[PDB]
């Protein structure tokens, strides 16, 4: 029963030592292409594709293209659209439906930052979403390139 | 008797810690890595020649890629894919000509050359590149290619 | 002894994650960091003027490159001999000209100085960049060079 107690303080000190390597480890990865908020982080590839290859190269990584579910998320994600001084594509389409945006899953949107007028259709072609500098959102056409960022 | 409560605690840090890394690892990859198996492969995102590209390997304490099944090939063409760039091998026939080794010495057990490869092109092409297709071709040392090393 | 079993599988996880923690630090690494001691130093790989490269740094949790030891300025070293670029560290004259200090107010306990530096050029220089022989010099704030952070 004894040996069962240096075990489990060895183990202790073990942990202890990869929890502090590991937090700095967090800063050194993010560093300079993501950013964490909340239990999320989103990173960018740090170059454009149209939206299908975006969305392929997150889900092919085990991730999503970015879904801003709130102001604090979406303020994290536009402080990458701002480094990069690129309009990102988020996740969130009206391909199915016109009118109505969804995450990749069929929900609806619990949260939108649209600029004034958006979204709008134009051309009768915009389908796909883009996160501008100002964080503020627009309908855009998924043909078009756009900065790639994933949500892990 | 209440080590108990130690260990139930401790656990609980540790499969924290094992989501949390696990999060980090895929962020850590995207976009310029691919795990298959234990393996992981890292790309520089650059090209340089074959001594250049065997020392940044060996200083970052991995390896050039060496590609040792057809799922650890498949997993290397992504990345070759994405850069749209053709990759080093670490394997060389410089020790003796024909005979493709590892860093070790050891003789290839996977290969996947392209048609008509190996054929030491010009008398002097000891090294292997991946292309875009996933098939291999003998390469001259001298030539710059896309840096990928494995861990 | 059903504690026994709890610990020694606990033990199985702790063990695999150290190996995987240890794979993960080298990938990162590469290509844009350098471990030295318990300091980290990346590379964002691209150039900015002082005031922007120290918020990005601050930003990330960190601060720009503060080497306090010849083995912390050879570890930064490697990083700006690899982008071929000079890089700025965090220290400035800016309060007291002539007197440089680390960005919490301390003077300086470690400096490489070229020869002939610092030489404040055209009275205009408050900032330090390292070169690619490891060497420092003050230079303008305005100018734009490799961000390199510390964490
Ligand atoms: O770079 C862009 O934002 C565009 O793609 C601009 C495009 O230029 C054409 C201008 O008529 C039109 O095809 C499109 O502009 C419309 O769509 C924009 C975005 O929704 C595209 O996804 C809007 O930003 C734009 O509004 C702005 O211009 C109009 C009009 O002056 C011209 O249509 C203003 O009423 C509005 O306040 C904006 O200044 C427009 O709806
Ligand atoms: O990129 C630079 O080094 C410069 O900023 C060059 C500038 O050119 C002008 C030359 O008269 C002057 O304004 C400045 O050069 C002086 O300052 C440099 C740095 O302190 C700037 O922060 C020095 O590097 C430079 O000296 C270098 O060149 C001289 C010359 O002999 C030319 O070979 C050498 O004596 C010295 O070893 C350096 O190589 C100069 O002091
Ligand atoms: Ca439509
Ligand atoms: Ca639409
Ligand atoms: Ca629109
Ligand atoms: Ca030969
Ligand atoms: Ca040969
Ligand atoms: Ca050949
Ligand atoms: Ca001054
Ligand atoms: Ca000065
Ligand atoms: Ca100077």
């Amino acid at each position: 029963v004894a040996s069962l107690r240096q075990q489990v303080e060895a183990l202790q000190g073990q942990v202890q030592h990869l929890q502090a390597a590991f937090s700095q480890y967090k800063k050194v990865e993010l560093f300079p292409n993501g950013q964490s908020v909340g239990e999320k982080i989103f990173k960018t590839a740090g170059f454009v594709k149209p939206f299908t290859e975006a969305q392929l190269l997150c889900t092919q990584a085990g991730g999503q293209l970015a879904s801003p579910r709130s102001a604090a998320e979406n303020a994290a994600l536009q402080q990458l659209v701002v480094a990069k001084n690129e309009a990102a594509f988020l996740s969130m389409t009206d391909s199915k439906t016109e009118g109505k945006f969804t995450y990749p899953t069929g929900e609806s949107l619990v949260y939108s930052n649209w600029a004034p007028g958006e979204p709008n259709d134009d051309g009768g072609s915009e389908d796909c979403v883009e996160i501008f500098t100002n964080g503020k959102w627009n309908d855009r056409a998924c043909g078009e390139k756009r900065l790639v960022v994933c949500e892990f």
